[PDB]
């Protein structure tokens, strides 16, 4: 049912639906897509329906700054074979971080990937607030 595949160019018209599912908010984006490590896309027939995107270095630092799957798709192991074979590309990288909503769903979710919260550790994610 489900094909996932490696992306080489990314243009933002063949996934903004996707951002616009989750949405949206702000386009930085399709510069972004040009400036990603890898972009694997969640097909159903030709239909598009999730995206990972990774950032970083690739070499001491990867941060999975996309996941999506179409809400109405998933529970049906997507996400995680989006994760599998991103990451995949990745798993000497020296750290792969993430930031999530901090709900049951999502925690439990990346958990279930081989993520932990940072607070586990005594650290904590900070985020660009102030810029003045």
């Amino acid at each position: 049912m489900i094909t996932i595949k490696k992306q080489e160019i990314v243009k933002l018209e063949d996934v903004l639906h996707l951002y616009q599912a989750v949405g949206w908010t702000n386009e930085m984006l399709e510069q972004a897509l040009s400036h990603s490590l890898v972009i694997y896309l969640a097909l159903d027939g030709d239909a598009v329906v999730g995206l990972i995107r990774l950032v970083g270095d690739g070499f001491s630092s990867v941060f999975v700054q996309d996941l999506i799957v179409l809400p109405s798709y998933q529970r049906q192991g997507i996400g995680s074979s989006l994760m599998k074979e991103a990451l995949g590309n990745f798993k000497e990288a020296y750290q792969v971080q993430l930031a999530t909503e901090e709900t049951e769903k999502n925690v439990g979710f990346y958990r279930s990937m081989g993520f932990e919260i940072l607070s586990t550790y005594d650290c904590t994610g900070m985020i660009w607030i102030n810029r003045e």
